[PDB]
């Protein structure tokens, strides 16, 4: 208790477990981040907002 | 201290002062809430989301 918080920068804090997703076919990332790379060396966002 | 928090239902809490707005010409409220009333007896949203 107390030492179990998970804080994003402006939103309600969670506590003691969550999930994180690392998918490879989000449109905004296709457009900007990933132009010269492939499905084995890619770059993705962990923020879903 | 401690007894000064302001809590919305899913967002970061504020502390010790804020503002609240009561305007009368928001589109969504024009459409739904206010159809049979006027500018002197009106109905508005305090949530801006």
């Amino acid at each position: 208790e107390g030492r179990n918080s998970i804080r994003y920068s402006e939103l309600s804090p969670l506590y003691d477990t969550t999930k994180l997703y690392l998918v490879d076919n989000k449109s905004a990332d296709i457009a900007s981040l990933n132009y010269q790379n492939d499905h084995s060396n890619f770059l993705t966002t962990v923020v879903q907002n």
